[PDB]
């Protein structure tokens, strides 16, 4: 069983663990689920204004006297403001409620609006991680490599890369954990990325894996998690995406097929199709 | 007296001290006081329309002359756009009245919705913090703990830690003043918080409390502040959370229980009941 | 002349240099004008209607025949919703019109709450600079030194202060240029910043001051620039505070008096009304 | 051909590659098209809407019977909550699913909003970029500089330039590649930009065009990207700018022309007539 999820999330199960985090779940919420709140809660609201005109009289113009329903509609026409005419407040209290209702519907708005807000403008950082990652020679030394995409034609500033180590170790009082490595990298800030980048650990005699084995890194369970962050220009926003790999989905040996080609024409030209492809010795 | 709160707030009296600073004040009251203010302007604002329409005359429909009440029902639906039909404006003047109040009923939903949208979005870490701290050998080095855990099932990007040690000092010209230690970590950024944290201070011969004792402590006044950062996914923005331990809450020898199990079916599993549990020799 | 003024703004005049940067002025102007603006622009675009509702014909319930102002105002009321029910459009041009006018009117409300919000939800720092600097000897080495207070109960999150040197320099191509010396401190990051902050530099044989007096500081007309920068609770936004001294306001030998005092009830209590108080030898 | 453009964006055919991405698409259509795709929505929703009600029946009051128009114009007037009062519903449904139109019409007024904020609020950082670039002498070695200007008068706050050269290089394994290498600069960070900041490479034995010459920065198709963040007051909002130089635009013993001047009264002045102003011994 893998700790880590290949989207970067957790795998264990939160034993641990209606109005206790009511923001948290008004944004977390499916999109069906918080659309069925605000109307239950626009439909509650105008029943109990509606109560209220009764409960002061027959104070509805053009409403049939004690009817729920033409009182609830007269407050569904004030607090969303339509105002058609037929119905109307009579005398002062009923015309205060109305003043009062009216506030309520703004106030509603405001807060409906706040909340749509949140939740909308939370954008995606269009990234696509290659499915494996490869250890091989560049530069005379093993290195560990994973690439990034960019699936948009915006660029993203100020883009960070953290590939983290996480594998079971003992402590020399015998303690036995797992430990997070953040792994050296040749490039962790790319000011500008806009296409394509290839994230590299040279494996040096620092690196948390230097002499490891494809076996050795299984009786680890060792995983490596990938944090990418940036700047999104198209939404003038911070962007973040996350993966994860096993052992297992290390090519020894491997090394990233080049998906930036020369046309006919002469321009450079860039091939995603090519971005899982990866050359290996037989 | 502890200087610092287990909040991580401050405990000094702040001797040294309606609209100076309105605009924090308007986002840092209360619920209530905020509804009762924009309250009491809006209807402020529709009485001062109201002797505006009296002031031109016997300029609404339907409206008993000389009646401020009548006079303040038609601001109200002209302000919030109700305008059910009965009471109308008559001639140029109430009718230039009533094309300003509109907008001004536009400038102040702008306003309220402005100040309700900074007073909601402001989310909490939802991230507990340890009730003490422990100092125990760790990779043979008595090492200063304390942990967090994340409350929710979303993840927290970029999570930073910062351990400060809060204690008077004496300078070599004979000052004695409360200095700020930022406690050297093993791990200061974690870039993807999901679970659980121990954050370790190793007390190596650079520390500002290698030698120090319990009681040592004590005599300085020794406090530990605490601030956790990150980005959380579940609102896509930043958070926060503060904390504080005197040295009273300093368990010497202690070991904080492993929150994580294994079940019978094999799953990985957080038991956050033991999140304050701390084993000691007796 | 000082080249900076004492709030960090620049003292030269930008001899180089109305739609070439209009979010930007929108934004940048005075509320009155800019509220002006919302106004002529709510102004025209009814006139604007009121034409196309004429140039179709007499198609206003109860509207004098080629009658701008009842045009107009109709225009008003379709636009701000209002919809008394007296002018009523007549015909399928008056209320295509109609159908249009009110999407002109809900999208006109969403920019002007959109340049509102970004107007209003600009926050101050609240933080006080000390009127002067100090140099003076601490822990054995002569340290110029200034301070900040916050002003307000709400703490200050991951609060920098950069304290930079402006002065005329010459090159060893012989150049004369003003240069910016970023000035080492003591503490540059104050994890939380709830009271006062004494900020040090250290006058050692690598400081840019290092040997200078008070007359030489003169003669390269040499100020200082201080950036206070933090992430505020109050507002949960990020704020920041600028300030410049000259070298006539550095206190040579002087001392801060401190704000910290103990009041009769034992009770530790901060006193901002020595903030700018400096004790001086005599 | 040039790798990157002037405005330091990339000139690769993206060969790789309606809702796959529909939020992002809704930011970065034009104007036009975005008020379009507004305004369909708008008028199909009216439609569905319509048609409800003539399923319904004949339930609005004054409306032809079985007219789409008249239906639609009512749908109008309710969904936008102008309500003039002759077209009104008649019965349970047609005033229920005028209750649901209210809210269809809030709701779709919050989205519209949201998404015209997040437009609008995008700034521009307002800053220029020199034409060219320079190497020349400055304190004793040859320093490659190009320099950006303020356009406005309001300051920016934790400036960052980030100077990278990118060329074409060959592994020690044969593996032609582009590598980005960071230059290493005089000052990086700048706490306050407000006029003009001359950005300086000091080519030492260990920068990567030690030893260069124009021709063989030709050979590997050298070029120069340019990446300028900060905090701009004007927005309360971070800003960035980018920009490109091939090697051709390097003025090899060029000197930037002073753009800061003295005038007949004393004052200092800034003249950025002379911005892209280099000097050069013939
Ligand atoms: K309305
Ligand atoms: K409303
Ligand atoms: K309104
Ligand atoms: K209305
Ligand atoms: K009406
Ligand atoms: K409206
Ligand atoms: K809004
Ligand atoms: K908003
Ligand atoms: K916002
Ligand atoms: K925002
Ligand atoms: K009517
Ligand atoms: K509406």
């Amino acid at each position: 069983p893998r700790i880590l999820n290949s989207d970067g999330s957790s795998n264990i199960t939160r034993l641990g663990l209606w109005l206790d985090d009511h923001y948290h779940d008004l944004l977390t919420v499916s999109w069906p689920v918080f659309i069925t709140l605000i109307t239950g809660l626009y439909l509650v609201t105008n029943a109990l204004f509606a109560l209220a005109y009764l409960a002061s009289g027959d104070v509805i113009e053009n409403a049939r006297p004690g009817s729920f329903t033409d009182a609830f509609f007269f407050s569904v026409q004030t607090m969303a403001t339509i105002g058609y005419g037929k119905l109307i407040p009579i005398g002062p209290l009923a015309n205060t409620l109305v003043t009062l209702e009216a506030l309520c519907g703004m106030l509603g708005l405001a807060v409906a609006a706040s909340l749509i807000y949140a939740r909308f403008t939370r954008p995606t950082a269009g990234v696509l991680f290659s499915s494996r990652m490869v250890i091989s020679d560049f530069e005379g030394k093993p290195t560990l490599m994973m690439r990034l995409a960019n699936l948009r034609i915006e660029q993203i500033i100020e883009a960070d890369v953290h590939l983290v180590l996480v594998r079971s170790e003992i402590s020399q009082e015998g303690m036995v954990f797992r430990r997070f490595h953040d792994l050296t990298l040749t490039r962790s800030r790319s000011p500008i990325f806009s296409l394509s980048w290839t994230v590299m650990h040279p494996i040096d005699h620092h690196s948390p894996i230097y002499g490891e084995t494809d076996e050795t890194l299984r009786n680890s369970h060792s995983e490596f998690l990938v944090l990418f962050t940036g700047h999104h220009e198209a939404f003038a926003q911070n962007v973040h995406a996350r993966h994860a790999y096993s052992s297992d989905e290390i090519i020894w040996g491997g090394h990233f097929v080049d998906v930036f080609t020369t046309l006919p024409d002469g321009r450079r030209a860039l091939d995603l199709g090519k971005f899982h492809e990866i050359a290996q010795h037989h």
